[PDB]
């Protein structure tokens, strides 16, 4: 029934904008449609395996991880709706040339889960998305606002279908691409999160570096003090994946800070703040487990945070551990 | 180059085949190309959520898990060449109506993965043959054979591409479904697990019910006598995306017998056995613990088994566990 | 590189639009998107046959005929810019409830070539854009406007390939529909016919009522008084498929008004002025013999005109014998 | 329900066949699959235009002709099932290198409809099988056989669907190429022509130099002595076109000898005879004027002949003619 555009320009509609939310949510999901379908034969299309780079929190490059950013990268120029572009793969923030100059800063991923692809697990592209509250003439610190400052964030999962999941202020709506017309079509609207769940999800292989907080959480699901079943556990490896998982299913998903890691592994910027967002508009939540996510204010781009995102009745009783310890 | 079908009726070629492997190869190919096209937009096709019935050994069916079994039964039905089929979803083995009979015995599972459809991680189809060995009209017990008796077994994984893992006399290659024309073309052969892995994947929410040898395997992983860097954790839910992940990368999954179930809770002709045959035709290995699952000799079509499969020197690393405290 | 959306929204760039032909053009190329699908498997899909209905000027309507004319009317009515509608299939002219209007006239052929189906031939899809000029709370007669008052116009061909024709008062572009990324991608800009054509295209079955003109005309074709080579002839029976052919070869397309008929058979608002506005906007020319098809005032919007469009060369080589017979 | 590989298998399974049509039925049909992917994006993927050569009787190839012609090529090669190969675009049959042989010699027109290409209108492949009836160690001559001797033949029609139709000795079944799945599914089993038609189907350019009795017959169809109305025209360029609607609705299709070309322009081998053969199994005709098609035994592989196919009832009317000027 409903287009992923259509759904946008009637919210547009009543929500009195000029319009370039809507250029620029369109100038996405085509490259979304297009990440998808390269994907989708990864192999046959010799994607798999790696260019030759090591991305600026350090991690290595594959050629389809070049492909999407370039994609991503070109769209949302010429979507004529943005002015200060952050990815993964760049060191700098990227300014737009300014006839194509727009009111809108979008940091993102553009393929999360590095690791899963020649497995074939599920992969995405993430997003956030901010307006520039500047009249300086447009430089990288215009993307270093809180999560608080977002007008729309999401993120493409390319599992066994493919999916847009889309926040803005007004909530959460799943749409799915249909790969038969290459429409993004709305399956889910305007999606909430179990008050508690049932599955924990994190990767157990630093047993050793986790805090004490993390460490007796941990446990508490396995060994329920109350003598309920305790959780299942549920690790991808691909960051989206899981969120969404937590998303429709509930429960809780955490990557702490280390021992090893002051904070964490996952980048604040775009990949814990797009998150996060979601989370809190579908009625979840999103912390280090000393502060909300959102509230961070950034000063390098780059930057990383440690993130315990979900169902809140889950996501409280760790902060309420963590409290205990202070 | 060189599509599913050559490859088959090549290997064919000189085996000196009659053929219906060939055809039965081929029947099952397109049914994996119809499961796999529903799969990717089961959400528009409104096929998540539930059927109605209590699966043998007791799960919850869904649309779509009847819809690929029909199919599949459907298709090796027509193929010509094969006398009795076992299914996740049939209480009883299925017998073929003799103008269709064919000298094949066909396990299956034709959705593992269920928990995950919903939230889109990736899904399979699993399958194991053998060739009937009786003289005797053909029934139920033509099923009950070893995993040593089988001519061929692999499965499909619908994950962020779809693929076909073949494992036959001579080894394993997997082909990949070309979305574009449809056809499964062929991305490795012969492939090989490694001597040993990187990665342990288990569903740790039952901690409190595994036995001391996983229970002190886990935690090897997790604190290094040697001190080496600790196993990262992995599991999907899906056994068919982690087998899979298991199989390309090394290391080890397991789904052992707990407290709870003698036999764990997979089942062995349709699930256990096919991945066991995979894993040591790949060079790997496929235990309960106690016994190499391809030489039990099965008493009920339905029945589970614990299974643990993975690079070898991780496998024993375990086995010698389990001997320990025999 | 450009997709039609970029196309357009930058085309609307230094036009300095408020943009709601791009909903509007946006809104159907979805369908286009979705007419197309269907065709191309509208054997495995029952489409072929008949509904049970005549068109307003006498055609046998079918399924398919219905399904992409509720599309195309409810993608236009969604978009938001249009007041009044016409389309080969209804009576009466639709108007659009308040909520949604938009400034905008469509008239449309939602699926021309009937005919063709069955065989396979090439089908198309017809449309052409006006302004409403009127105060006055929207009604039919705003449809009746002559084509040169069109704002923008072309046509959908689902042949080997799919195909947007658009003309837009700056020129004529060609997109081709990549079925893949489901995405309309630029192929040709800005084109134009040849001065002179080698193909003529007709039906002479009906060579029996033909005027003298024509009559002359055909025979010149086939007997060249300079000598010269004989033009081939082309009729596939889809009017956008010659068209089409006409518009990339060059040459002279014909649907003479008969003896019969007064004016011809193709529908003046939805047919002849869309491929009249394109032609011109092409360089080449759209007669009756008598008139230009662009400044006829119609006054019924079901109403029919002969129509011979094409390389201006040829297509003056026939008024002129027109124009001698007089 | 049935696919194309059901169909033959189940036809071979009672003719008590080895079954090497079917591999080499199935190692067309993934060509199939192949040439058609390709033409409906041969504009996004610059296939359109030329490659650079003059076919052996004196016709432009073009990227694609070559691409498909190769893909042919190869498919057959490694079907194991062919000894002699002609094809469009080789001065010289093909034999096959040994292990790779089997009995059969397939004649084929990889891509016809040159023309029409560009224009977008429908295109075709055509093929004829023939067993080889020689001790001798496989020659060229080999497919100098007259048509009668075809155990198959058909075409492929990627118009607005993409279609197989295929004749056998038992006669004629159609099969719709499903986008989706990919898969060649049956839509008309066992196909008939009407006795007689209404529609003519020629290229009247050549008035000036057709023989007598077409330039008889074709004035009988716009003068009706009976006074019935007047057959309509279609002539779309692409013989698998026409042939087809020819088939579907019923009438005639001619490609007569003219003054200028002994006989005709079309190739016996590769074009002629196939569509006989399917003409004659779905019980219509195929005459030159003076002989049945499948009558003349071929001398040169690559010659020509005149053709008048379809609805009995109208090609005899035109026999008659010839006659009565023979
Ligand atoms: O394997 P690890 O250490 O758990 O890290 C994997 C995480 O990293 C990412 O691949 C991004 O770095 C996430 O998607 C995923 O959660
Ligand atoms: O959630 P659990 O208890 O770990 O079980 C999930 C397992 O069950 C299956 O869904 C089949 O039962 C496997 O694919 C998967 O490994
Ligand atoms: O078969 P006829 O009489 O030439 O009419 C066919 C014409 O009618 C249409 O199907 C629309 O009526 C045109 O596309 C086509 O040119
Ligand atoms: O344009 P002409 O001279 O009628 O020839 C076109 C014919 O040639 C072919 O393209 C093959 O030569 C046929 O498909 C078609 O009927
Ligand atoms: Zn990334
Ligand atoms: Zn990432
Ligand atoms: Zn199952
Ligand atoms: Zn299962
Ligand atoms: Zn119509
Ligand atoms: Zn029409
Ligand atoms: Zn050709
Ligand atoms: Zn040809």
């Amino acid at each position: 029934i409903v287009t992923l555009t259509r759904f946008v320009m009637e919210e547009g509609r009543k929500a009195r904008g000029t319009g370039e939310m809507t250029q620029l949510l369109n100038s996405l999901c085509t490259a979304v449609k297009a990440i998808s379908t390269a994907v989708r034969k990864a192999g046959i299309a010799h994607l798999y395996g790696i260019a030759g780079s090591t991305n600026v929190t350090g991690d290595q490059v594959k050629k389809l991880d070049v492909l999407s950013n370039d994609l991503v990268i070109n769209v949302l120029k010429s979507s004529f709706a943005t002015c200060v572009l952050v990815s993964e793969e760049d060191k700098n923030a990227i300014i737009v040339e300014p006839e194509k100059r727009g009111k809108y800063v979008v940091c993102f991923d553009p393929l999360d889960g590095s690791s899963n692809i020649d497995c074939l697990v599920s992969i995405g592209t993430i997003f956030g998305i901010y307006r520039k509250n500047s009249t300086d003439e447009p430089s990288e610190k215009d993307a270093l606002q809180p999560g608080r400052n977002l007008v729309a964030a999401g993120y493409a999962l390319y599992g066994s279908a493919t999916m847009l999941v889309l926040a803005m202020v007004n909530g959460v709506n799943c749409f799915m691409l249909d790969p038969a017309i290459g429409q993004f079509i709305l399956v889910d609207r305007d999606v909430k999160i179990k008050k508690k769940g049932s599955i924990y999800s994190i990767n157990e292989g630093y047993a050793k570096e986790f805090d004490p907080a993390i460490t007796e959480y941990i446990q508490r699901k396995k060994f329920p003090p109350d003598n309920s079943a305790p959780y299942g556990a549920r690790y991808v490896g691909s960051m989206v994946a899981d969120v969404h998982r937590t998303l429709v299913y509930g429960g809780i998903f955490m990557y702490p800070a280390n021992k090893k890691s002051p904070k964490g592994k996952l980048r604040l910027l775009y990949e814990c703040n797009p998150m996060a967002y979601v989370m809190e508009k579908a009625g979840g939540l999103a912390t280090t487990g000393k502060e909300a996510v959102l509230d961070i204010v950034p000063t390098d781009i780059h930057q990383r945070a440690p993130i315990i995102l979900g169902s809140p009745e889950d996501v409280t009783e760790l902060l309420e551990i963590y409290q205990k310890h202070a």
